């Protein structure tokens, strides 16, 4: 995997 | 990713 | 790859 931006 | 069966 | 430059 959990990776947002 | 690795989830096998 | 992964190069979030900013």
């Amino acid at each position: 995997x959990y990776s947002p931006t």
